[PDB]
């Protein structure tokens, strides 16, 4: 039907009918009569399944001649979301499957609901490590992901008399059909133990050890025919485990917690046990696996030539004493030589400057778990602070807060510190944040090894953020310009040519409205909310945590009804105010914040004075399928966290890419993107990182704010005697109190610039045409955002090697 | 190769080899350079089970058409071992395959051994259930068998210094390709809560939910194109599951747990309360899924005429006062009707009369796991004992021996009780053990309702145990008589004529020959073990338990070993004493008795006088697989049970058709096998049952035998001094203590004539003439013990249905 779905061949269709009918029967065990659409599903999925594989076989084949340079990313985080769609997408089979499932009777959208997602991330983190894997396949490096095999991804969201509970969420339950279990490829993995110097040095003996099995999961390049290799880690009890022989039995379980389930916290650590053994797990299981591939090629000289490994954050910061452990310990290398191969092995990318973020792990954790790697980690820190001292002789103070080893209450490990001292490269993911990292918390490092420290700006693929999420967009620009700009999204600058062009604008215009009626309509079948589609669609979707200010968001909500309550016969641009978004389980201010919205939205969606001139609507269960729902029936995209404090998002690109318009603070890639677009076509507000630096030596009195705004003091007011909770009046008061007397990220401070702001989005919505034309400026130099772009410069500039845009044969 | 294999048509094997190949590609993702023996399996099985799934698809559809009455066969265990060399016997494939996969240059015996046992079963109560289903689907019965898919089987014993050692049976660690999920049928199944009183009756609430999800496995018919199923149950948490939330999800476990792991007690109750969950989890998911196949076809007068449900012992006795429950409480039935109900639907066979044996549960545990069913049970104790009063007024004590409630200590429930009064027949397995019952332990029950008792001899399929694990014997027969005695083992007797045959008989000894050079090299290959292949292989193999008597064939090796040791120049007869069996964890007395053994071989093993004419070897880990192979190398098979324990016994019909002649007493069903081939072709010696009686009457004392048997004092002196354990004297004290002491069994009452008797078996062996027309008039009259006559009878005289032996179309 559409022509970046690609071909729909007689010869195809006919094919994937029968497959398609092969699989019903022979896969499924069922007929005609009794499958449901859940049955379908599985038998389209089988079918496409069945397309990768022999391109999977060819492309480790070609990998195995070749040699090549490999990449490990190493990641506790892959939040893949559903993979049938992409699938097709990648493999040019969409518009053929569309044709052979219509000619069956059925609707392939309908079948695409079933899929679960793989929900195997929390939230940025996460996706960025998908969207990387996606783009190292369309560029053609060697490139392996190596996670965990949660059994239980993030939790469900329900939302139960406005307050979220959290259901455990079964991905697994009907089966995967995308992973293949490799039980022949299993590892031990050794915990606890002990100690013991020989004359033949170290060894770590008297351990208990858990196995590691793999499950490979495809991952398509876009029409490439290259196929690499996602290795998800699951925990497996030994045999003899223990060996009432029924307890021993029971207990495996206690081995098999470890892939149990995913830590649902987000930039927030929490020091427990089973996240240690997680992180020891995963990074003992692939630097085996990595070895083993390397010697099926004795001399580790040209191990940094022929192997990369990426940390995702510090949760794999262990590969970097794990790799001196083997290198030392089992194979033997003399320290010095060990060193040199580590640090040449390994790079860094950091992703937080928030302090409760960083993981730093108490001594006595680690000494119990991991007797050999703090050892190790003790070795390091020694030969590192010698170094600090010959440089900056005397400077005694710079010894202490450079140490991997932080003094006090309870002494810990400073992960961060580990990754730098033991890594070639060090990243920040936007290049505000690289600067502040330079500037603030690893501004020693830089002084010391300046060359190590890199930036990387973020990106997403624009596979799934466009072609597959926004079908009908990538429709109207290809007509233009064709379809190259899909792997070069650059070409989207083209498109600035078509700005004045009165057809463009129409169709720009005609998509949105489209994909805006779509997802009014999903929200009454799926959920009974009613929305009026003409109104502007302001949208804030990310996880609930202070610094992303969703407060601030809710004070613009009740100021505009409260405005509308004084001048009820005034005329207002209408809007739909959407949030959504999971909270961690025991982050109480994130939940209480869930609540605050709902009970604005209680009020405000029931009173007939408003009419449906402002909605309130709080999205449940926002995850990587809900995105792409949301997402392509934006206006108005909500970046407004603290200046300094997101350290690049990629829910803003996303939003651009899909033609909303941003209102934010200079923060993260958000100044970026200004600069790509012009800042004449963003809504920027706020302080800069300069202006909160200097409210934070004066001291910041939220108190000052409230005195002098009268329509601020009104909504604390509101707030505080009980016009949002009427059966319980202080149910808001640990918000107020916060915001008045402890509030981090100054919501208040922000606050005027940002209504203000607000009444210049209004003011441009009135007039379609000025409006569309800034949303074609937006689209139109979003290319640096794409995750090609951002994995060219890793190739480049940390691992050495030269991507590649040639097809292997198919 | 040979006939009985089947046809190895030029079509067939092309398509063998292409599906076989596109298994490997497709499926497993693998070529021909990277895949091991263990994908070559898999790529096998995947092909075969191609084949079954038209044909089982075609079965259950025909069912609901015809709808005729179903069978349903409860048993917690359902001990199949493994189902590829089955599945093509059934479908006559064998030759086909064989071919097939020797084209591609692979040995299909080889790719066999991989096959994991499925160890779903502890000895011949599980391995009856699977004979049965074999031979409900060969007569074309409309038969599920219900059990769980316990995650664990029955442990994987290794001997350590002549001990046991258990392993856990990760029997599903590569996946199993003959079952399929069926998550879309899973069904709520209720534990604990409390009892409510309405109005409108009562209400089971506040309950615990464990979800049962069902898993299907084909059985296919002997070339019948019938292939019915087995639907095995697997224990789930629902999502909301306490919903730390980390622990919350952990703790998820908890529910798994119940289909964890099979409790390895045989012919020993424990009364624990995980096993109690097993049995009333199979019970309840199985219960709903009969009345939901039952509805879909209110009036529930039809539900006999509709259901069988035939209960393997009291495990699944729970149906009695579950099917109460659903009639009563939610379908809203008055109790006289559901009552009529009930007692026509079921049916109990009883497979022991031992008293550890019997299950009799704690009143407690009842009414915290299962209050409401504790209440139906005390209201259908009440009713029964209302009758007994009636009919035998002023008999106070047959009231309190007939009671379901057992008073005392603390207070039981006698499961067996319950299900004679719930049940409208109830069977022994051997036309001595249902006589026994009579008379004995339900003689109070017989005396109330007569027409309820009857007898069903146990029997074996040919299948199984023929045609697959000895297709050499299967072959000679069939070259004279033709390959229609497979499903109508009564046309061995036409081997009668062959008596006399020269060469016949010269056949029938090449295959045991065969058979025994097979096994020899199987000994050294799999164990490093050197045996006599010309030696008489005496065979004892069944699970250790004290009534089995392991001790008097210890006594009689250790008579001929101390017999050698006095007269070494005297010509005897050489044996290869085999013994195998797993003892239960904490049966101390069983797990002595393997030690004993093994100490024994370690010194008549290693005496250079004995040489090769006598070698004791303990066989490893006995379960179906090796049973395959010992059966059909056997020559003597060791039947020897104290009279009036063995309820019947199956392992001795198993050598009757192989090949082996039997040392036996006259119990279970050996009774009936020396009555169908007459007597002096059976090695009969001990007491009977009446003679056991006498001695129990005047009182066992052991002393009396040691005192007038010099041979039996110098073996006691020889254990008790520390001839067998000479690094500790006093190993064996407990096993003299209770021979001496305490023998429950009167090990030594039967000594000297099982002594005399077999100097009579070595007799026959000097003369391989004799011995193979002895053989041949074995084999000939083993047509009784087939499980299809065995089946025939319960369909006719219990089921009320007609077994046929008509194809459904191919
Ligand atoms: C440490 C750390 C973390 C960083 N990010 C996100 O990581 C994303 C990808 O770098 C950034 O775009 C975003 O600004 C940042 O908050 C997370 O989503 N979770 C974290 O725990
Ligand atoms: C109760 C009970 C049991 C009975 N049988 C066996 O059940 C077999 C099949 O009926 C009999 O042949 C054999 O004599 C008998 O011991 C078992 O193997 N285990 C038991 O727990």
């Amino acid at each position: 039907q559409i022509s970046v779905r690609g071909l729909a061949g007689v010869e195809n269709v006919t094919e994937l009918k029968k497959n398609f009918n092969r699989h019903l029967h022979f896969t499924l065990v069922k007929d005609r009569n009794v499958a449901t659409p859940r049955d379908y599903y599985f038998a389209l999925a089988h079918t496409v399944r069945d397309h990768l594989v022999g391109r999977w076989i060819r492309t480790q084949q070609h990998y195995y001649e070749k040699d090549p340079k490999r990449i490990y990313y190493l990641s506790l985080e892959f939040y893949m979301g559903r993979t049938l769609q992409n699938t097709m997408v990648n493999l040019a089979l969409e518009n053929a499957c569309d044709e052979a499932t219509y000619q069956l009777g059925l609707d392939m959208e309908e079948l695409e609901e079933i899929e679960e997602d793989a929900g195997l991330g929390n939230g940025g983190l996460g996706r960025l490590a998908a969207c990387f894997l996606d783009s190292m396949a369309t560029l053609g490096l060697a490139a392996y992901g190596y996670g965990i095999r949660y059994e239980f991804g993030i939790f469900n969201q329900k939302i139960c008399g406005g307050w979220q509970m959290e259901e455990a969420d079964d991905w697994l339950r009907y089966g995967n059909p995308w992973e293949k279990a490799r039980p022949e490829f299993t590892l031990p993995v050794h915990f606890y133990g002990r100690v013991e110097h020989t004359s033949q040095g170290a060894k770590w003996v008297d351990t208990q050890v858990v196995l590691a099995m793999p499950y490979d999961t495809p991952v398509p390049g876009y029409r490439n025919n290259v196929v690499n290799t996602m290795r998800l880690w699951s925990a497996k009890a030994p045999n003899d485990f223990n060996l009432g022989y029924i307890q021993a039995v029971l207990d495996r379980n206690l081995a098999e917690n470890i892939s149990r389930v995913l830590y649902p916290n987000d930039n927030f650590f929490e020091g427990k046990e089973l996240r240690l053994k997680q992180e020891y797990f995963v990074v003992a299981a692939t630097l085996q696996d990595i070895i083993r591939r390397f010697k099926s090629s004795t001399n580790f000289d040209a191990f940094p030539d022929k192997v990369a490994i990426q940390l995702n954050d510090t949760h794999p910061s262990l590969a970097i004493p794990e790799l001196m452990r083997v290198l030392v310990d089992l194979e033997r290398l003399d320290w010095d030589k060990a060193w040199e191969v580590t640090v040449k092995t390994c790079a860094y990318t950091n992703h937080t400057v928030l302090p409760e973020a960083l993981e730093r792990w108490p001594v006595h954790l680690l000494e119990t778990l991991l007797p050999r790697h703090l050892q190790i980690i003790y070795e390091i820190n020694q030969r590192f602070l010698n170094r600090v001292a010959a440089a900056f002789p005397g400077d005694v103070d710079r010894l202490r807060r450079m140490s991997l080893v932080e003094e006090g209450a309870v002494k810990r490990i400073n992960m961060a510190h580990l990754c730098i001292a033991g890594s070639h490269a060090v990243n920040g993911v936007a290049r505000i944040h690289s600067e502040i990292l330079k500037k603030t918390i690893f501004k020693d490092f830089y002084e010391l090894e300046p060359h190590k420290f890199q930036n990387k700006t973020n990106g997403i693929t624009p596979r799934r953020w466009l072609v597959l999420c926004n079908p009908g967009l990538a429709e109207i620009i290809a007509e233009r310009i064709g379809e190259e700009y899909i792997s070069d999204l650059d070409q989207l600058r083209k498109l600035l040519s078509y700005v004045d062009d009165e057809a463009f604008i129409r169709d720009v215009a005609k998509v949105k409205q489209e994909n805006k009626l779509k997802f009014a309509a999903y929200l009454e079948r799926e959920y009974k909310v009613h929305i009026n589609p003409n109104s502007l669609f302001d949208v804030q979707v990310k996880r609930i945590h202070e610094y992303k200010r969703q407060l601030l968001n809710c004070l613009h909500v009740i100021t505009l009804y409260n405005r509308i309550k004084k001048e009820p016969n005034k005329f207002v641009v209408p809007r739909t105010v959407m949030i959504g978004g999971k909270a961690a389980p025991g982050y109480h201010m994130a939940k209480m914040i869930i609540k605050l919205i709902t009970a604005i939205g209680d009020v405000v969606n029931h009173d007939p004075v408003v009419g449906d001139r402002l909605r309130v609507i709080f999205l449940e269960n926002y995850r990587v399928s809900l995105a792409e729902k949301v997402i392509p029936a934006a206006d108005l995209s909500e970046q407004i966290s603290t200046a300094g404090t997101e350290a690049s998002g990629t829910g803003n690109m996303k939003f651009m890419l899909n033609g909303a318009l941003t209102i934010g603070t200079m923060d993260g890639a958000n100044v970026e993107m200004a600069e790509e677009a012009g800042e004449e076509n963003f809504f920027i507000f706020g302080m800069r990182v300069e202006d909160v630096d200097r409210l934070d030596q004066r001291g910041y009195n939220a108190q000052e704010y409230y005195d002098r705004i009268p329509e601020l003091r009104q909504i604390i007011e509101q707030l505080s005697s009980g016009f949002f909770s009427p059966k319980q009046p202080d149910l808001f008061k640990d918000i107020v109190n916060m915001l008045m007397h402890h509030d981090r990220f100054k919501v208040f401070a922000d606050y005027e610039e940002y209504v203000k702001c607000q009444e210049r989005v209004s003011a441009l919505y009135k007039n379609p045409r000025e409006w569309t034309r800034m949303v074609i400026r937006n689209i139109a130099t979003s290319g640096k955002f794409s995750s090609d772009r951002t994995i060219a410069q890793y190739a480049r500039e940390i691992w050495g090697v030269e991507p590649s845009r040639q097809r292997l044969p198919a």
